[PDB]
């Protein structure tokens, strides 16, 4: 019948599609996240093939998306928000962590404000699930730099403000594959400059996830 979708974070109804690899993404408030994958899609295509799920396409208000947990045997998902939050600074500075797999287990809470000890702990949780050999971590980090490297990059040459955009990143419990991908476009508005505010929350998870692919 209907098999709700297991959210890391946010509010939106989200529920399995009816067939395999793909999630339905109902919008509640407007086709603000459709009018910006359609704008992305003809001024931006290299940054959608690249950093943002598949638009498949839509069912009236439903969003027919790639599920990003599919190819995996056990996911470990992590969301940020990286863009703007609507009021509300960043529980992080640049950036807050709304939520990870298993975070009830270390009394992670959304709200909380976080110093740069905390912040760097609660990813450390997230890498715990599978984590284990040294350096498998190690890869999955560095493999989260590469892309997110690029994007911070390719960042400089987009006119959007990314408001309210996440970071979803994912790794296998068998420390195998894993990616990070740009997701919730619902708030995403054009503009004349780039997003000097995203940039910076990626280079700071840049910078603290290189720390962490350093650490002895
Ligand atoms: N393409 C995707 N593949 C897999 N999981 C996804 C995908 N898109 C969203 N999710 C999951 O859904 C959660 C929230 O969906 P998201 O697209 O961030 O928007 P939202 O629900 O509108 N949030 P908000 O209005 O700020 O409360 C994420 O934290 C992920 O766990």
């Amino acid at each position: 019948s209907i098999r709700i979708f297991p959210r890391i974070a946010g509010r939106s109804y989200i529920i399995y599609g009816q067939t395999s690899g793909i999630i339905c993404k109902r919008m509640e408030k407007s086709d603000n996240e459709f009018v910006i994958y359609n704008y992305i899609s003809e001024h931006y295509d290299k940054f959608l093939k690249k950093y943002v799920p598949k638009l498949y396409g839509k069912n009236n208000d439903m969003l027919l998306l790639e599920d990003l947990t599919y190819n995996y045997n056990n996911p470990n998902v992590m969301d940020v928000k990286i863009g703007a939050r609507k009021r509300k600074s960043h529980t992080s500075g640049f950036f807050s962590i709304r939520g990870y797999t298993n975070s009830h287990d270390y009394k992670f809470d959304p709200d909380e404000y976080l110093t740069s000890e905390s912040t760097i702990n609660h990813i450390k949780n997230f890498m715990e699930a599978g984590g284990e050999n040294r350096d498998k971590t190690k890869q999955v980090l560095l493999k989260w730099i590469m892309k997110l490297s690029e994007l911070a990059n390719d960042l400089f040459e987009i006119n959007l403000k990314f408001d309210g955009v996440s970071l979803i990143f994912i790794y296998d419990d068998d420390c195998s594959k894993c990616d990070v991908n740009v997701v919730d476009f619902s708030r995403v508005k054009l503009i004349d400059t780039n997003d000097q505010m995203t940039i910076s929350a990626v280079t700071n998870l840049i910078k603290i996830l290189s720390e962490l692919a350093d650490n002895p």
